[PDB]
C-alpha cells in the first residue's frame, strides 16, 4: 500500500474524483530518500489523470487521498509500485518508493 | 542514437538475431555516470526476446550489434530511451543513459 504522512495541511474537502485531472509538484525517491526525479526542477507542474492508470497505483491512490494545497510524504510498497521485476535499467526488483508531493490543483 | 564502445570483445561472430534470447549483465546509469540499476547487484543475468521490444531502443539495438562475449559501453541518446517526457518519478525529460553491458549468451 501506500502511507500517506501529511506535511502541509490542504481544504480538507477538495479530493481527487475518478476522472478528474491531478496537477502535482513531485520529488520520487528511493526508499532512504535517494532523488530520483522532480518536477521542481524544471518548474513545471505534473498533470495526471484518475483512473487512467498514468502513474504508478501508489502514486495515484495516495494522491487520492490528499484536498487541494496539500502536501505529504508517500511510501509506496513494490507492489503498489514496480513490484518483483521492477523497471530494469533503471528500477531494482523490490523497490519501496518515497515520494513528496503536493496536489497544486485538480481540473 | 546509441553508441557502442568496446570494453572487452567477444567471439565476433555470434551475433544476437531476431527471436534469439539475450542473456546480458548490465548497469544502467545515466550521462554524467550515476547508477541507477544493476542487474549484477543481484549476480542474476537478465534476459530480453531480441524484437520484442522489451527495453529501451538504445538498450536493444546496441547489444544487436554484439557478439557474444562482448562488454560495451552504450551512449542512448534521450530519443532512443524514455524522450521528452522521461519517465516520471523515475527519470526526468530528455536524458541521455550509459549502460555497461555484457552478451553473456544466446538461446
Amino acid at each position: 500500500g501506500v502511507q500517506v504522512e501529511t506535511i502541509s495541511p490542504g481544504d480538507g474537502r477538495t479530493f481527487p474524483k475518478r476522472g478528474q485531472t491531478c496537477v502535482v509538484h513531485y520529488t520520487g525517491m528511493l526508499e532512504d530518500g535517494k532523488k530520483m526525479d522532480s518536477s521542481r526542477d524544471r518548474n513545471k507542474p505534473f498533470k495526471f489523470m484518475l483512473g487512467k492508470q498514468e502513474v504508478i497505483r501508489g502514486w495515484e491512490e495516495g494522491v487520492a487521498q490528499m484536498s487541494v494545497g496539500q502536501r505529504a510524504k508517500l511510501t509506496i510498497s513494490p507492489d503498489y509500485a514496480y513490484g518483483a521485476t521492477g523497471h530494469p535499467g533503471i528500477i531494482p526488483p523490490h523497490a519501496t518508493l518515497v515520494f513528496d508531493v503536493e496536489l497544486l490543483k485538480l481540473e
